[PDB]
Parts: C-alpha cells; sequence; structure tokens
C-alpha cells in the first residue's frame, strides 16, 4: 500500500482547522502641489476595519495611510445596504463594507461618494487648501425619498452634480442645495417599464456598463449657461419577468426582474439628451428633454446593446459603442448635439424643429470592427482634439492592440425632416490612415477597468500588456507618434496592476507574485527630457509591504500543438514514492484566466489547507481561458462544456507524469459558477477518471440563462439546437453516476445572477432518472458567498466530502 | 456481538429495483335511489365514484333476490386534463382537500329530477339518472366567463338553476335555457382585495370548509331564490411569495398568508337573490347585506366556521368563532335581517325601519372551553311544528368527549329599533339539553363524519368509538328517548359506512390491520313496530381483496394514561438477534396512526423497512386524536415538549415486550408534524436517537399559519416561551455535530409547510457550524404526488438507513 490516506478528522476537527487557518490601496488621485511635500496621493483602502478615503504626502521610506474623514461610519447598520445598491455591489462583485468608489474634480478638490443613505462630499486640495487632519464630511439633503444612485460631479461645472433617483436623472446644486429632476420615464412592477439614465440588467452583469448617463465636459452659452447630459433610456416591458427570493427570508416574499433568457427579447434602447441652462446665481432656469431627429431604432437598425458611450473632450461629439444581438459587428459613432432636437408632443412641432436641423449634421461611424468569434468590449477609446483617436482592437490580427486611427467626416448632406431608412453602410466614415503601434503574440489589457493613460506633450502612450509573458501584467510606454521601441516600465517576475498620474511624473503600481505576497510602491519617472520615451522608473517610496508553501506554475503541449498553463499546490511534507488523492480545481469558462504569476493564497487560501491536509490541488487554464487572444477563447465557440474538460484531464495525466505524487485513481473536479458547470461536465463524460465531483452555482440549462452572455459564445437556441442541447448538464442527467456519494450540488438560494432554478431542475432531473444526489444551501448568500459563517461551513463541507468519499 | 443483527448492504441500484419490487381508490361518495317499480327486479340503485385510471362516475344495481357489478354512467369520458395538470384554483382546492385522484372528485345531485352536476375536464358537464342500462354521453355547459368555474351546486329549489364562483364571485345559471347572471361584484391578486363566495386560505387547510356560499332549500312565491355567501377581503392580510409549478418560467405566486398574530381577514354573511318567470328567465338580481354591520352584531367573531340553512327555508345558520378558538355560537339569521345593500343611506334607512322590531339574531348554541374548540360537522334542525327550536348536536366541551345532545332553545322575540345603529354584545335561553350519548369515548363529527337522522322512527344513526378507540363503528340510537345504542357493524373491523335516504340499507367500507378492505352491502331488516333492533343482513359485496400485517399493543406511562402503539415485526425473526428500529412519527393533534384498521396500502414503505429487516415502531402519544379533549389537550402550548416522552416510554416498553429491539439503533423519522418532532427528537433525546430523517418541518411556529398555531399553541404575544421552546430553528445548537445524523426532506412548491420553514433550519445549523443533508423535491408540494419523487424518497430513505445506522 503505497497510496497516501488523509486523517480522518471529527467534524469539530475539521471546524477548528478551517478556523485556524483563515485566523489594498485602490482609485489612486494624483495632485501636485513649495513644503517638504510634491505630490499628495488620495486613495480607497482598508487598514487592519473598513474601506475609506485615505492619503499619503509623498516627499522629497514607507508612506504614512492619513485619515481624511473624521470618526466616519460609511457603512449601514451591520452591513445592510438597499435593495438597489447592493446588487449595485453584486454586479462588480464588490464585497468590502464602506466607501467603495468617489467621484473627485481637480481644479476645485471636490470628493463625491455614497456612504450610508445619502451622497456625502468634502472639499481638499487646489483653491479650499490641504487638510493635516480628518474633516467632518458634509451630508447633502434632498427631498427624493428612496436611495441616490450612481453620482458624479458636472465636469464643466463644479457647483452641480448628477444621480439617478427612481430610475430617473436627477441633478443638484452643493452650494445652493437646489434639485431639478430632468427625466420623467418612472411614475410600479410590471406597470412601469420605462426608465432613464440606467443601465439594465445583462449590461450590468455580461458587459460591465454600470453607469447610463454621461455629462458633457463642456459648456454652451446660447442665446445663460447650459449643461447637457447623454443618457440611454430603456423600455423593458417586452422582457420576461422572473421572480428571485428576497434576503427578507422572514417576509417570504420575492422580487421581479427582468431577465432576458438567450433568445428572448433584450429591452428596447435609445439614447437622449438632457439639457439645462443656470445663470450667475447658479439657479436652474429651464431643462429640456431632447431626442434623435429621427428613432435610435431607424438610424441605426440591427443595434442591440449600446456597450460603451461619452463625449470628446470638446464636447464637440458625443459617442457610443454599439453591438449587433450575435456580437460579431461592433461600431463606434459620433452623436453630434444638434442631431437631437427637444421632445414634443405634437406632429406638427417634432418636423418645424426637424427642418431647423441642418443638412450637414449627421451620425458619423467612425470605427467598425468585424469578426467570426465575437466581440469583447474593450473600453480604450481616446479622441484626440481636432477626427484622430486610440483604440484597443483584438479583431484585426487576433490579438488587443493599439491602433491609432483618422476618420473622414465628410457631411453627405440629408433631409432630416422626411423620414429615413439608411442602406447597409449609409455613416460609415472613411479610415484616412490606421497606424498598428503594438504588433504580436500577446495582448494590451482593455477590459475589466484596464485602461491606457495618454500624455500628449511626449506623443506616448502608457498601457498595460502581456508582451512578455501571459502570466504577468506589466507597464509599457509607446509613442503613437512614431510606432516604435515599447519600453517595459515595471520590474519581471512580477504581476503588475499600475495607475498613473495626471502630469506623468510619478506612478503607483500594486504588483505580486506566486512565491510572494502584494506591494503597493510608487515609482518616478526620471531621467532627463530629450527623450521621454526613456525615463527609468526611479524607487520613490512604498505603501505596503508583504502554514503556506505557494503553488509552482508549469506548462505543458497537447497533442493538438499548443502551450497550456497550469498550477500545482504542492501536498505539505511529501514523501517521493507516495501517491496523493488528487483535487482538480476549475472554472474553465471565457473572460478568465487562473493560472499567472501572482498571489494566490488570499482568494484562494482553501487550496493550500486542501494541500496542508495531504491533497494535491491542481488548476489548469484549457483552450476557452482568457489572456491568449481571440483564437484561444474561440475554441469554445458553440460548443460549451465539450472542448474544456478533455484539455483539464491532458493536464491531469501532465501532471502524473512531471510530478511524482499524484493518484490517478483518486480525482475530484471541482469549482463553482462556470466550474460547477465543468465539474457537472466532467462527471458525465470522464467518471474513469473523476470519483467524485463537487459543482457549485453551476448553470444546467443554458436556455435559463441570459442573452449577453450565452448569445456571444454560444449563439441563439434556434441556431445552435445540437450544443445548448450538448453543453447543458440537466439534459443529460441518465450520464451521471449510480452510485452515491460521487457528485455533491451547492447552491445559493438568494442567487440573482445564474438562479437556483438550475440546481432545482438539475435535481429534479435527478430524480427522474433515479440518481443520487447530495445538495447543500446557503440561504443568505447570492452567486459568491460573503457572510463568513456560511463560507466556513463550505469549506468544513468540502474537507469531509473528500475525507470520507474520495477513497479508492 | 453476533447479536446485532446487520441489514444486507444493497446497492443503489438494489434499492431501487427492491422499492420497484414494493409498489407490484374504492368506492366512495353514496347515493341509493329507490327504482319505484313493485314488480322489477332491483330495488334499488347505488351511485358512487371509482376507479377500474380515472375515478369515474358509477353504479351499481342492488336486486330483490353475491358481487355487484360496477356499471359506468359515462360514454367513455376523460375527466383528467391532459398530462394529468389542473389549473391554478383546481389544484390548490385538491391540495386542501388532499386529493390525490386523478378525475371526477366530487358531484352534486338532485334526487327528485335525477339530476348530476360535476366539475370534470376544465369545465362542467351534467347528465340525467328513466333508468338508463348502457352509458350515455355527459353533456358539457356552456359559458362566456374567462376562467375556472369552481364549486358546482344545483339549485335545490329548482333544478333548472345552478351556481359556481368565477374569479372569486358569484354566479348562477340554467342548465335548460343556458343563461348565465352574475349576482356578486367583488372582484375584476392584491389589487383585488375582495372576494364573495369563497373560502380563503386558513378557512380550507385549517377549518375544513371549501365552499363559501349556501342555497336556500325552498323558494318563496314570480318566484325567487337566495343564497347565503361569505363576502370576505384579505387586505390587511400578510402577502407572501411562493414557487408556481411552473418551474421553468421562475415565477412565484402570491397567497393571502395569515401567519400566527397577523391579522385574518375582514368577513361577513350576505344574500343574494335573483326572481324567475315559468319559462325559466332571471328577471332580476339583488346584493343584500345585514341591516346592522357584521363586525357589530357579533363582534369578537373571527372565522365562520359552518353555514347553511334550516330545511323550511326561515333560518340561514352559521357555527362562529372567536380568535382564540376557545367560544363557538350557532346564529339563526331570518332573510328578513338582510336589506337591499345601497350606497344611498336615505334609501338604505327606509329599508331599516321597514325590517320589522321583532326580527333578531338568535344565538342559539354557545360552547366554552379551556383547551380549544374542534369545529364538528353535526347540526341538524329539526323542523319548527310545536317561537321555539329543536335540533341534534355534537358537543365534545360539555364532558370532554364529542356526543350528540338533542336540544330545544327559546327563541323569544326581544324587539330592535334597527333604524338606530346599536352595539351589543341575542343568548337564547335552552329549555332543555338531553344526552343521547355518554361516556368515555366519542361520535365521529369531524373531516366528513356524519350522522343520518329519520323523522319516521325518530332514530339518529352514527359512528363512534363506543366499543373502542381502535375502530370506528355504526351505531343507532332513539333522539325521544335516550336509551339503548345499538352496533350494526360486526367488531374485529374499523368501518366507514354511509346511509340510504329511506334508511333501509347501507354500505360499508371497512378494513382491519390482518386484513384489506371490503365494501359491502347491508340491509336492516326486521319488525317496523321494533325499529331500534333492525339486524344488518349481509345482502351483497361491491369489493374485495410480501405484506406482514403489524400488531396492535397498549402499554401504560409513568402517569397512568393508557398509549397504543404498533410495531412491524422484523421478517423471518431469529429470536435472540436485535434488530436497528425506526420509529415512525407524526405525533401532532388531528391524527391517529394507531388503529384497528389496513396499513398496506399507505404505509407500505413501513412493510418495506420490516422486509429487509429493520424494527418499525409506531406510537399514539398524548396529543394525538380519537381520545376526547383531555388527551389532544395535553399538547396546549406546549408543543414540541409533552410528545417525545410518550415516543421514548413506548420505544422502551417495545424492546421489553418484544425481544427484538437495538436500542443502541434507533432512527427517527416522520413528514409534516413527524418531521417536527423527528427534529425534536434528535435534539432533546440525542443518547436514543442516533439519526433523525425529517421532512417538511414547521421550524418556527412564529412562522406558521393563525388558525391552527393559535388554537394549540395561542398567539405569540401570550407564549413566547412556548413558541420558542417549540421552535426547533431557534435550538439548532443542540443539534449534532456528527455529521451522518440529520436528513432534512422538503417539497420546494409547498404552500402549507413553506420551504422557507427547511430555509431558515439550514441558515441556522451553517451559523452554528452544523452539518446536515438535503434533499429538494421541485415538483411537490407538501405530499409527494409524482411516483418517481416517492421511490427516490424511499431509495434515499433505505440508503440513509443502510450507512449511517
Ligand atoms: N457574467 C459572467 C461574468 C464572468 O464570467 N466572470 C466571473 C466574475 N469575474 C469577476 C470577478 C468577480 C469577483 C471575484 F471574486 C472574482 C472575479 C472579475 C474577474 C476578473 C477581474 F480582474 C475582476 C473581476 C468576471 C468574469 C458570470 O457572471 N458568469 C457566471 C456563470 C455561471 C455559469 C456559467 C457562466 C457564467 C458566467
Ligand atoms: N393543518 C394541519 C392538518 C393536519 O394535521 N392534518 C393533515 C391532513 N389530514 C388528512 C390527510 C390526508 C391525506 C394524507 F396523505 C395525510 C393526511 C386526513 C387524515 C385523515 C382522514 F380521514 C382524512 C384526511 C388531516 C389532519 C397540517 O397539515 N399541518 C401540517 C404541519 C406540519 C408541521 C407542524 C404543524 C402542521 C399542521
Amino acid at each position: 500500500a503505497a497510496r497516501f490516506q488523509v486523517q480522518k478528522h471529527s467534524w469539530d476537527g475539521l471546524r477548528s482547522i478551517i478556523h485556524g487557518s483563515r485566523k489594498a490601496p485602490h482609485d489612486f488621485q494624483f495632485v501636485q502641489k513649495s513644503g517638504p511635500h510634491s505630490h499628495r496621493l488620495y486613495y480607497l483602502g482598508m487598514p487592519y476595519r473598513e474601506n475609506s478615503l485615505l492619503y499619503s504626502e509623498i516627499p522629497k521610506l514607507l508612506l504614512s495611510w492619513k485619515q481624511m474623514l473624521d470618526h466616519f461610519q460609511a457603512t449601514p447598520h451591520h452591513g445592510v445596504y438597499s435593495r438597489e445598491e447592493e446588487l449595485l455591489r453584486e454586479r462588480k462583485r464588490l464585497g468590502v463594507f464602506g466607501i467603495t468608489s468617489y467621484d473627485f474634480h481637480s481644479e476645485s478638490g471636490l470628493f463625491l461618494f455614497q456612504a450610508s443613505n445619502s451622497l456625502f462630499h468634502c472639499r481638499d486640495g487646489g483653491k479650499n487648501g490641504f487638510m493635516v487632519s480628518p474633516m467632518k464630511p458634509l451630508e447633502i439633503k434632498t427631498q427624493c425619498s428612496g436611495p441616490r444612485m450612481d453620482p458624479k460631479i458636472c465636469p464643466a461645472d463644479p457647483a452641480f452634480f448628477s444621480f439617478i433617483n427612481n430610475s430617473d436623472l436627477w441633478v443638484a446644486n452643493i452650494e445652493t442645495g437646489e434639485e431639478r429632476r430632468l427625466t420623467f420615464c418612472h411614475q410600479n412592477v410590471l406597470d412601469d417599464p420605462k426608465s432613464a439614465g440606467v443601465a439594465t440588467f445583462v449590461i450590468q452583469e455580461e458587459f460591465d456598463r454600470f453607469t447610463g448617463y454621461w455629462w458633457c465636459p463642456t459648456a454652451s452659452w446660447e442665446g445663460l449657461k447650459t449643461l447637457r447630459i447623454l443618457y440611454e433610456e430603456v423600455d423593458e416591458s417586452e422582457v420576461e419577468v422572473i421572480h428571485v427570493p428576497s434576503p427578507a427570508l422572514e417576509e417570504r416574499k420575492t422580487d421581479s426582474y427582468r431577465y432576458p433568457r438567450t433568445g428572448s427579447k433584450n429591452p428596447k434602447i435609445a439614447l437622449k439628451l438632457a439639457e439645462f441652462q443656470t445663470d450667475s446665481q447658479g439657479k436652474i432656469v429651464s431643462t429640456q428633454e431632447k431626442e434623435l431627429v429621427q428613432p435610435f431604432s431607424s438610424l441605426f437598425p440591427k443595434v442591440e446593446y449600446i456597450a460603451r458611450a461619452g463625449w470628446t473632450r470638446d464636447g464637440k461629439y458625443a459617442w457610443a459603442m454599439f453591438l449587433d444581438r450575435p456580437q460579431q459587428w461592433l461600431q463606434l459613432v459620433l452623436l453630434p448635439p444638434a442631431l437631437f432636437i427637444p421632445s414634443t408632443e405634437n406632429e406638427e412641432q417634432r418636423l418645424a424643429s426637424a427642418r431647423a436641423v441642418p443638412r450637414n449634421v449627421q451620425p458619423y461611424v467612425v470605427y467598425e470592427e468585424v469578426t467570426n468569434v465575437w466581440i469583447n468590449v474593450h473600453d480604450i477609446f481616446y479622441p484626440f482634439p481636432q477626427l484622430c483617436f486610440l483604440r484597443a482592437n483584438e479583431c484585426k490580427t487576433g490579438f488587443c492592440h493599439l491602433y491609432k486611427v483618422t476618420a473622414v467626416l465628410k457631411s453627405q448632406g440629408y433631409d432630416w425632416s422626411e423620414p429615413f431608412s439608411p442602406g447597409e453602410d449609409e455613416f460609415k466614415c472613411p479610415i484616412k490612415e490606421e497606424i498598428a503601434l503594438t504588433s504580436g503574440e500577446w495582448e494590451v489589457l482593455a477590459r475589466h477597468g484596464s485602461k491606457i493613460w495618454v500624455n500628449e506633450e511626449t506623443k506616448l502612450v502608457y498601457f498595460q500588456g502581456t508582451k512578455d509573458t501571459p502570466l504577468e501584467h506589466h507597464l509599457y510606454v509607446v509613442s503613437y507618434e512614431a510606432a516604435g521601441e515599447i519600453v517595459r516600465l515595471t520590474t519581471p517576475g512580477f504581476s503588475h496592476s499600475c495607475s498613473m498620474s495626471q502630469n506623468f511624473d510619478m506612478f503607483v503600481s500594486h504588483y505580486s507574485s506566486v512565491s510572494t505576497p502584494p506591494c503597493v510602491h510608487v515609482y518616478k519617472l526620471s531621467g532627463p527630457d530629450d527623450d521621454p520615451l526613456h525615463k527609468q522608473p526611479r524607487f520613490w517610496a512604498s505603501m505596503m509591504e508583504a502554514d503556506y508553501v505557494p503553488p509552482e506554475i508549469f506548462h505543458f503541449h497537447t497533442r493538438s500543438d499548443v502551450r497550456l498553463y497550469g498550477m500545482i499546490y504542492k501536498p505539505h511534507a511529501l514523501q517521493p514514492g507516495k501517491k496523493h488523492p488528487t483535487v482538480l480545481f476549475v472554472y474553465g469558462g471565457p473572460q478568465v484566466q487562473l493560472v499567472n504569476n501572482s498571489f494566490k493564497g488570499i482568494k484562494y487560501l482553501r487550496l493550500n489547507t486542501l494541500a496542508s491536509l495531504g491533497y494535491a490541488v491542481v488548476v489548469i487554464d484549457g483552450r476557452g481561458s482568457c489572456q491568449r487572444g481571440l483564437r484561444f477563447e474561440g475554441a469554445l465557440k458553440n460548443q460549451m462544456g465539450q472542448v474544456e474538460i478533455e484539455d483539464q484531464v491532458e493536464g491531469l495525466q501532465f501532471v502524473a507524469e512531471k510530478y511524482g505524487f499524484i493518484d490517478l485513481s483518486r480525482v475530484a473536479i471541482h469549482g463553482w459558477s462556470y466550474g460547477g458547470f465543468l465539474s457537472l461536465m466532467g462527471l458525465i463524460h470522464k467518471p474513469q477518471v473523476f470519483k467524485v465531483a463537487i459543482a457549485g452555482a453551476p448553470v444546467t440549462v443554458w436556455m435559463a440563462y441570459d442573452t449577453g452572455y450565452t448569445e456571444r459564445y454560444m449563439d441563439v437556441p434556434e441556431n445552435n439546437q445540437h450544443g445548448y442541447e450538448a453543453g447543458s448538464v440537466a439534459l443529460h442527467v441518465e450520464k451521471l453516476p449510480n452510485e452515491p456519494n460521487r457528485l455533491l450540488i451547492l447552491h445559493g438560494f438568494l442567487d440573482e445572477n445564474v438562479h437556483f432554478f438550475h440546481t432545482n431542475f438539475l435535481v429534479s432531473q435527478l430524480i427522474r432518472a433515479g440518481k443520487p444526489y447530495q445538495l447543500q444551501i446557503y440561504p443568505n448568500e447570492r452567486h459568491s458567498i460573503r457572510c463568513p459563517e456560511s463560507g466556513e461551513h463550505y469549506e468544513v463541507t468540502l474537507l469531509h466530502f473528500l475525507q470520507e468519499y474520495l477513497h479508492h
């Protein structure tokens, strides 16, 4: 007997093992100042209790985290956020209490942020003066009833700010205390589907747009001072309703949600302007709804989702990213303000203001990305003033790179009075030039809050990328004038998450590795101004510094001739010759890479606990995995739960050969979300390989998941019958084991993303087919698991399931 | 040692095939009809419901001079909707009756015209029965109404007419002409909180009332026809969301569910009148309300338990209950007391002044208790002959055991000024109150048990436990002379009987522990001058019939109270061996599991447990039914606290008497109240019960309804000790830290005991760091209807005991 057996602990024993195991700066703002301190870094951070507004003093060495707010409890009673704010917190996966974000205006020193019920503000820097003690944070009153969501200061005038209240755009004035509503879409459950300024469910969940309104950066002076706001109008009437249990479990009630199924209708959408004029006293004189001369649905037919939007820096154009329903055709459009006429009741009136719109004014479709895989929504779009602009683009080569583009704004001339339906490419601009600023078998980061910082003086664009290796994020500088020598600025051996000064003199880097915890360091760009590309990142100061054996990154190749990366958590105190029981950790879906060179000890602590007890833990980024360019991701197209398991097994057999200690007779597939889907999919296809499976929040019916995600990867149901049925674990329950203790199902009862239905439908089908199952519900938890108590029970149940049942 | 019996360990495949091997409705709802032919071969025709598939309308012939043929009334016909799926109001009415049988569950019948009316298919149907021989096509009744037509009833005064609820309003129609008139206007969910003719949730779930209107038996001469009905308003009653059966649709349904301590609905009695002419057309209609408001006349009344009319049509009647369910009264309501309802207070006051001073509410009977009022069906008004009112009434409160009393109350007209509003706080004098039955036993009056009163012979036939609590028997006693009670059904068996209107025959659905049921038709024969002593002679039979019956036993407790039990022996027992034991439990009020009737249909899984060598013990402890109010009252305000002692007491007695109980391997298990006591067993007696498999448990009494919880446990404001003491969710710290000791089973669609109870239990288990196993039933409410689920339920149960006991 050369097989290693784990110590079988009692339940109190396992509880103490988990309890024993469990016993950073972000959102930076560089403001320059002559005393000892050159800059001030404002930021959000959580010291050794809750997240809050902090600052450090950059001198001329570890920086102190100075408190900016005075004895301020930003989090509510216990931590009970409002119904909308906690869903806003689930969409961003914000699992920290306190001030999650803040708006800032660098000229005035105005900070604006949510906390408890109301909004708050405090003034610091510039014309007010720098505090050297915690400031009293001032409340802003309202006579709006409910919560005030999505605060943003007016860029053109710091006296004004905006917010959503009851699904409508509001505008207020900090100084005078005045409020004014601008949209009137919302008056009710089904009875009020109308909404303005909001990003609807799918847009938040699947497209990562959490706002639906955009201030104009500049103010015009017609004929008073006018301030415009671009905003998405939304109409969720024909979108199917679904009921999900309230966290008020004692109430025994649910919430209506406009949840689009794959195939079913997405909300009807439009962009609208909201103007308003002000005087010297700062009072709102007049307000106006404006809409597009022709309807949004006819100017841009076959457009389903507004991915992104904003303005140009001059305010001469609003813009948006448009997507088609299959998400294979993206467009960038300029919408000039003169194309918007005041929304009016009368047929006689609506043509008068239409006639008044110039023939020269039109929508100019600047850029258009096309593919056979799918469009990923890349954030990067920097228009220069006058059209020249920087854009990220993956479709062209198959890898996300920066291009510089010049578009020709030639006015064809249009009869805006008489009703107009366009041809195929009616608005496409001539692309004058398109320069490849970056190129290669690697990617520029443009999603999940990655961004470029463009310095106009030097003609350099700063960006993050995988140029050295997929395992590491790094900061790179390149010229957009001359696409030439890219210079790496972050030191190798680590993965960096950086943020730049607006002056381009300092920068912060939050960085880590597999073997080392995270650090947050401030680096000064030094070197003469003769050649600005090649300024050395001089280490200036440190914000943060620094049982557990870390895992080892490794790599292998397939019979199809391609690199897949993996990770191994080595069994603690390993004897060569002994073979250990193996927990294969899984996710395997798109938008995720688990195998990279960064510290895993915080989020994936349980994997090291597993390791501490004797388990081999293996992670494999198979085809579909993120960071490897479009074709690598595209391997899943209309075949989810098919390609993934075969390279999960390939990575496990490889691990058996490279390392000495795997027992392939005792392997356990486990993952949450997509991982749970794959766990269930592993036990269907490879029961010979996987003795047990712990599947958590799986999708069992693809039909029951939404438009945005599903249709991007698996097409519409009517177009992909085979793939929907092949990849839906609930329709293949006949192929789950007849042996009990081989499948443990986990699901959150409040899960608003992947609904409990999937499990409820899997069990329904398991019972029908006559199949044993174990199940664990989390009654107070949604897609993730926030409450510690719940988390501990999960981990204790995990160790007990593997202990008793992953055997022989 | 080798004394411990170890059950054969089977694979999950093995268990499924054992369970599959296990599984491999009787006549009811009788109607006697005399043939009216002196020279013909048949004396009677029995009409009834039954199976071969679907529960369809059948009939048998009773010859004058032996199995009877089950003749079908309908021409093939399909009563069940395709794939066996009913609408909302049909399915949630079947759950309240626990109707788990396909097809026609009930019919109305009119014995003058031979007119049958029944809710079949997704509509209404009718047929007439000269007397047919071969089947007939039942005619579908047309309608322009949108939704389901619920609660169909023939108008007793005129078989041309009938009624139904439609969108929670009362409608009247005519099977001859086809004309349809709506009578009430309460409705157009949440937005529509009013309703008329409808029995609300708690009225159905906890009070055994399903109809909310009552035809007047006579018509007064055009001719007019009255209908009594409960007008109801659920605005102030809390709303809760329960998952629809359309799981694929992922929507809940809103119920009006009054949790304990919350408001019940505002209620009232109202009349609905409509005149007709010689050609059958409805001429006019009229809403009518009580001349004084309902809440001022009969204050402190919370639930309308039962209602109807006297046979003459003179007085309507109702049984009223107070919120703590300790005070019941039977009120007479003459039609005179109700006036045309109008918004014009001057037009209404013209009607108010018009109602005479003599007309009045007469509170006839009244029942006071310090335990609780159980709602009993039996109330028979005799016809008023020779200002006063004689009637028969069942009454548990007087002695503590339910017995028939003949009562005469004085209806002395007081005199009231109905025009000017007043507020009292009607009590009739009782002229006499004779006990017709007495003793330490009981007359059956809940759950559709009834008397049959023959006025020609002055006798009252009834169902009771006079001989033994283990058997229901048919008795006859005179109501003139409270004398000799003669038994008509033979001992050894429990019986479910039903009488002829001419009192010459009866059917008896009867059975025993040892023997499967039979439905036998008997004839009452003997001299007519001595009617009490008719010998019941066997006339004919309509039905006859791996199993091993249990044996009933009794033991006494430390307090000297006699508790009955059942035990299933392990099959092919070897004296010496000590077997692992499954204590099957219910333990709540309103149920008796231990009696002398067949168990093998409903409780086959207990024999299946026995077939694999498990001991199965069942004990009816204090709080259980059929033994009078004292015995039930042992629970009052102490649920979860008394029950397990008797259960453990019966379990120790069982290990003594029978030599085969290994007390080291006892598993407690039950559904509903049973699963609650299973959890309470694992908390209070963990040394005694190694595992608990608890199904559909109430884990927070504070979350269960008004009707049930308040009756036994009081309002939470008055009993915070007992609520907390008996809520298993608050005592989770005391549950085991060892895994494999607690399996939780619950129906996801449960609209009675909500899945919340399980949900909230797991929450508290997770907080305490306690292990559990769980199984959901996605397409199941409180009971497990679907075969596949039940099989899965049984395979889990066996595997769980096998692995972990
Ligand atoms: N719409 C997607 C979204 C998705 O697939 N993702 C996982 C979450 N993820 C963020 C994250 C949040 C919280 C946390 F703890 C970790 C990651 C993230 C990732 C990288 C990063 F830098 C910052 C945040 C983004 C990608 C979905 O909900 N499902 C769940 C699910 C379940 C079954 C089948 C398909 C899908 C598809
Ligand atoms: N309101 C009570 C009502 C009750 O206690 N009863 C159950 C229904 N029962 C009928 C029945 C039908 C079919 C079947 F399969 C089982 C029972 C029955 C029994 C005998 C008979 F002749 C005719 C019908 C009558 C009594 C309740 O449900 N809970 C559920 C529950 C669960 C936990 C705690 C308290 C309670 C309170």
